[PDB]
DNA sequence: CAGGCCAAA
DNA sequence: TCGAA
DNA sequence: CAGGCCAAA
DNA sequence: CAGGCCAAA
DNA sequence: TCGAA
């Protein structure tokens, strides 16, 4: 018996593109210096200990893509970060063979020079650390004294100006060459800070156990060995990191009356559920389902994620958890290891006339060269035979929703509560 | 590249300890004789058929630890029960050569004598047996007439005070010395009863199935070749049972502001959840999330449980479901078996006018020695460098707690409800 | 010189606050290894009419 | 043929 | 990895 | 290429 | 010894 | 098959 005919099923194209960048970064070796940080609202008032290692922004999707191949990846709906890969390879160290002060400095030609590596702090449930950018003093440029107003959203938007430069009709156009363009180097200002609670002002019972031992938790090497050296190398498959909204399906209510129906779900957990957890134990922890979300394609719409382009610097390229799918399917919660790297403060010889720390400290930078790559998917359904693509239902998707209409996304700038990661409201750019 | 510093990670020490306990006990032969057991509240009228199998009580912390171990066990905190084993072996059963009555009682040297053991009779759905104290008649003392008023928690206080004795200043020390230090034996006085509905007073439709064939369920051997033999072998690795609270960790909310801050656990089940059952089917089972509960160590801990030492006898050292922890986690509901053990009622030799059951029963008792073996295993974290021990914000622990303040904790005197144990509120000392 | 017979050399106050807790608890062995890195020592002192900086 | 049902394995 | 295989 | 989606396996 | 905890594997 | 083995 001849087939004519075959369940040759459905047209769909699958699209795959890559994104290849190298980045110099130069990082400061700041000294390891306790600033007092005032209670401003939530935030109680803390003990701060800076720390050398600046952070690597791989998390981000402009730390991959170019301006020019984010809006042509627009065009492509249903656009899935698939894979990412980052690796860190160090140069020579520079030292300063003397500082500004010349009363005492000591200069020396022999130098001892230590890079440090850290990898997953910010999943660390005690350590409690973030990201923040200090001010230093006139004195000792190595040595912080504060903090600085600018945001990790300011902190990220001025570091991809830095690398893509500006419009050819700004007026600041001629202040930052694009470094894509010209293979210089970025300085990053973005360090690493642990935290520990004041007591000064705490009234009743309090907790004196002081700073945990984050030593105990990089890698340390030899500098002066390490010259032109591989020293991070890591890749992640995205579990689930939507860039772009599928291509909206063709509403059922518009031909049946089923739209509506009910069907049961079983004992499998179809809908994803949202933890609210207090960590000063004063709630007992809580999961609600059902939580506020609605469509990002279709007959109604709200596309103010994408529209705003906050997966492009202000909000991480993973964000499990937050986007549902009406399949049949299983969601869990994903994060990002955070790469930190930085040269330890080198002390000054100057002798000090008691038992401490370093008091002032030789200039250092480190030189690392980062290779980055980025693999996504695209699809297109081709299900109609007129009128463009559109997707299945089952691949209709929807996004949590504040109740004052903002989206909810991850954000890896706050510090993690019991080892996970936040969901917070986006802020209209 | 030389490294100077590594990932050693924490300083925990991990501390293991066991328990080894050997028991001797004497049960009487019950006659198995039907009672009639009054209603009252909640409780239906009902009929019970006692049986001779004493109940092991290997279930509770008192049958494994002195009360020296427990008072030095409160003092390692994260102290959780690992494993526990029990075995019984059986020596001679002596039966009465003839008993008080002389004129038609017959003595004879020939006997029968038969061991009846159970082991997973409290599991059983349809069974609904429980563990129950009888009051004898005088003259049969191997015929119960009733039901003593002695609940399971003073049975079991009863029986651990005879296990250890009492203290050196109360005025009763005379009176039961400890048989831990002596080696003597201890008369169990705990057996099991089937129960069935009493249908006299029952109104409309009549259950009349009678009581089950429970002797199907239960194993049974000639006492005179066992002599000296491995009656049972149990062991049974405890999925959660918390008799320390851990480490208080050190707070989050007088450090960071996101404290508070929720996080998507996806279509997995972080909080445990409270199911009611109806068995009159007047109302379909629900199933509870978020049911109240508190921490029970750190700010804001509520520790009536182990202040209570609820765990040593008066609630089984079995606990899942119970305890639920702030790390990702999966739980499940537990239980134990119970173990019973006892010789069957020997009938006199005097004869029966008409087919029934022995009218009169020999005195007899069985001889069992029970080695018991507890371990467990302790944990300290040294999370932060001053101030002692202190854990990981993920190691915290919540109790279920009733609306009124009062813990709930597994009863296992309770018959059960669809093969499952049953809540219950902790009852004060 | 290097304070290698003292307890604070070797734990933490928190070690040692927990280590209260558990009496008859005797010290059984210590050990200690010192390793050198490279030895600094300066191009040229202060003083600049007389010190021929090597 | 005992541990969240047994007539399921 | 709330038995454990 | 049929059974809780298929463009997943 | 980085990805939803580590003192679990 | 919201990493992936």
């Amino acid at each position: 018996a001849t087939a004519i005919l075959r369940p040759i099923g459905l047209h769909v194209e699958k699209f795959q593109q890559t994104y290849r960048k190298k980045w110099r970064f130069l990082t400061s070796a700041n000294a390891n210096v306790i600033l007092a940080e005032a209670a401003s609202g939530e935030r109680p008032a803390r003990w701060a200990l800076t720390t050398g290692m600046a952070s690597i922004p791989w998390e981000y999707l402009f730390f991959y893509m170019s301006p020019a191949e984010y809006n042509r990846m627009k065009n492509y709906p249903g656009t899935f970060a698939k894979s990412a890969s980052v690796r860190i390879r160090t140069w020579n160290t520079r030292v300063a063979f003397q500082t500004g002060d010349t009363q005492t400095a000591n200069a020396t030609l022999n130098q001892n020079k230590f890079l440090q590596v850290a990898k997953g702090i910010r999943s660390i449930p005690f350590i409690c650390s973030t990201n923040r950018k200090y001010t230093y003093s006139d004195t000792e440029p190595m040595q912080p004294t504060g903090f600085a107003t600018l945001t990790s959203y300011e902190y990220r938007d001025g570091l991809k100006t830095a690398m893509y430069g500006y419009d050819n009709d700004n007026k600041d156009f001629a202040k930052k060459p694009p470094a894509d363009a010209t293979g210089a180097e970025i300085y990053l200002q973005d360090y690493l800070t642990i935290y520990t609670n004041d007591a000064r002002a705490t009234t009743g019972t309090k907790i004196l156990a002081g700073f945990p031992p984050y030593k105990n938790f990089i890698e340390e090497f030899d500098a002066s060995a390490c010259i032109n050296t591989d020293v991070v190398a890591m890749d992640y498959d995205f579990s689930y990191a939507p860039l772009v909204p599928q291509f909206a399906p063709v509403p059922n209510n518009l031909i049946t009356q089923n739209y509506n129906g009910s069907y049961p779900a079983g004992t499998k957990n179809e809908v994803t559920a949202a933890k609210t957890t207090d960590s000063s134990q004063a709630t007992a922890p809580t999961q609600v389902r059902n939580a506020p979300r609605k469509y990002i394609q279709g007959p109604h719409a709200d596309t103010t994620f994408f529209d705003e382009e906050q997966n492009y610097l202000r909000v991480p390229i993973e964000q499990g958890g937050i986007f549902e799918e009406v399949n049949v399917e299983t969601v869990h919660d994903t994060q990002m290891p955070s790469i930190n790297v930085g040269i330890r403060a080198v002390p000054k010889l100057t002798t000090i006339d008691e038992t401490t720390q370093a008091n002032s400290w030789l200039d250092a930078q480190g030189y690392f060269e980062v290779d980055c790559v980025l693999t996504t998917e695209s699809v297109d359904p081709y299900t109609y035979i007129k009128g463009g693509c559109y997707s299945a239902n089952t691949k209709s998707q929807l996004q949590y929703f504040a109740s004052d209409g903002r989206p909810i996304a991850k954000v890896y700038d706050n510090p993690n509560v019991y080892g996970r990661m936040q969901m917070i409201k986006t802020v209209k750019p």
